[PDB]
């Protein structure tokens, strides 16, 4: 990752900045609505002992990262397919017509949409030209999920209280959700600039540490 590169720099020169120990904090001020995301992952679910990751969009497309290291991604019209396989080779089809080959994929992939369509809660829900990404790896902790896509973005759940970062390296930006499920975009370069709240710091040390793992 050129990006992710990128990203761990940010967030270091954030992170050193100690941006919660200012004589006074003006988080409101690196504030930046023209740089909201466009994809996030608004549900998931954990089937890795047996399938794999299910996982749904913002736009409403599902998703599988399968154990075997692919991928089948479903639009949001219900039909267009997009599988990627190991090595990052990508074939596009439909459920109308599509190999047998890929039969047991694509029933998996329903399953986990007809569930999603149904279940969990929707992140991101009161929110609003990119190519749809797809989940390139995750991993679990004791504390949180780190979820990381072909767009060079990473997302991180907290479990405890249920706050998340979604990280874009493209714009040196990161999105925050409270625990209120408030919902506030700023830069990173105006963060070590005019400061933020303890939650945040802690939350964005946590992540360069994240994304750290990551690069391995």
């Amino acid at each position: 990752d050129c990006h992710l590169s990128d990203m761990l720099q940010q967030l270091h020169s954030v992170n050193a900045s100690k941006p919660s120990e200012r004589g006074l904090v003006r988080q409101e001020e690196a504030e930046d609505p023209a740089c909201i995301p466009i994809f996030w992952v608004s549900k998931w679910v954990d089937y890795s002992d047996k399938y794999g990751l299910g996982y749904q969009l913002c736009d409403n497309s599902v998703g599988v990262l399968f154990n075997d290291s692919t991928r089948l991604i479903l639009y949001n019209d219900g039909d267009s397919l997009q599988y990627i396989e190991r090595d990052g080779t990508e074939s596009y089809l439909t459920v109308s017509s599509h190999p047998n080959s890929l039969m047991k994929k694509i029933t998996l992939l329903k399953y986990f949409r007809n569930y999603m369509s149904e279940h969990l809660l929707k992140a991101g829900a009161n929110i609003t030209l990119a190519r749809l990404p797809y989940l390139r790896t995750w991993f679990r902790t004791r504390s949180a999920i780190i979820l990381h896509l072909s767009n060079g973005s990473v997302q991180i759940n907290f479990f405890q209280d249920h706050t998340k970062l979604i990280l874009c390296p493209l714009m040196a930006a990161v999105t925050y959700i409270d625990e209120k499920r408030d919902f506030r975009t700023y830069r990173l370069s105006l963060l070590e600039e005019y400061g933020c709240c303890k939650e945040l710091a802690s939350r964005l040390r946590y992540a360069r540490t994240m994304v750290d793992k990551l690069l391995s």
